[PDB]
């Protein structure tokens, strides 16, 4: 056991699950830093001086790193894998963004089995004299991810079909609203320029009042300032934070993409009375 091989990726989520298929054979590092902004992150000469001293780059694709592809012109035999190929998008609704791929598809656990056998496929290609480690881990940590999704399931069916309205900052739910049967509602489409401006705001105080919605969240990696005057205006509680761009760092709440995926479910049945 030399040099263990060295795997970068572009954000928190990617470096969790592919670290579990790495196991001991392999070190996995984050790009962008916990709690930090994804899709519109600034790379600096000291990213570029990690990305080149990797064996491999994993990003998301599908829009979500805007940085990504200018990044990686800079570096030089490096391979890349993107890790959602074989998942079908849910487009944006609105915006200037609208009819792109939603990137947040790692937000729905079977979507994720897809991320796991991506990244399995390109340790394998990449680093074959581990396949074995590789093949091995990603069949228990698909396990673990499989087993995931009837317990969230369960959780979420208790709230009546008619009330199933997830009101959030950023739209980057849509994934996980179709698998459990969320009606969506967001102050912004996806993160960009536009986030609490007037008009957004209004609509969605507008539905909320409709239907009577009775908590909204914020999200981890941007502002909780429009949820909280969203909730101050309407009969809507303020439900707290949802973990989906960002793990936390590993002391924090959220250490995992096991334990995200567990908390914004959890915070959301929560939000609902459980
Ligand atoms: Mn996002």
């Amino acid at each position: 056991t030399a040099k263990k091989f060295k795997v970068v990726t572009t954000f928190t989520i990617i470096q969790d699950i592919a670290q579990n298929i790495a196991g001991d054979v392999a070190v996995v590092e984050s790009i962008t830093k916990p709690g930090a902004e994804i899709h519109d992150y600034q790379p600096t000469p000291r990213d570029i001086v990690k990305a080149q001293s990797a064996d491999l780059i994993l990003w998301n694709g599908m829009n979500l790193e805007r940085w990504f592809e200018k990044f990686f012109e800079s570096i030089k035999d490096v391979p890349s894998a993107v890790v959602t190929a074989g998942i079908t998008p849910l487009p944006i609704r609105e915006g200037p963004y609208s009819g792109i791929a939603n990137p947040h598809a790692w937000m729905s656990p079977s979507n994720a089995l897809i991320y796991i056998e991506n990244i399995r496929k390109a340790l394998v290609e990449h680093d074959p004299a581990h396949a074995e480690t590789y093949n091995r881990n990603a069949q228990a940590y698909a396990e673990k991810i499989k087993a995931l999704d009837a317990p969230l399931r369960e959780r979420l069916s208790r709230i009546p079909a008619e009330q199933r309205w997830l009101v959030t900052s950023e739209g980057a739910f849509s994934y996980l609203a179709k698998d459990y049967g969320f009606k969506e509602v967001y102050l912004w489409p996806i993160n960009a320029e536009q986030q609490g401006i007037p008009q957004q705001v209004r609509h969605v105080i507008d539905i909320i009042r409709e239907n009577k919605i009775p908590v909204v969240f914020s999200e981890s990696t941007i502002s909780d300032k429009p949820a909280k005057q969203v909730s101050k205006e309407t009969g809507a509680q303020y439900g707290g934070v949802l973990y989906v761009d960002s793990l936390s760092g590993e002391k924090g709440p959220v250490p995992t993409y096991i334990s995200l995926i567990n908390m914004t479910v959890d915070t959301i049945a929560k939000g609902f009375g459980q």
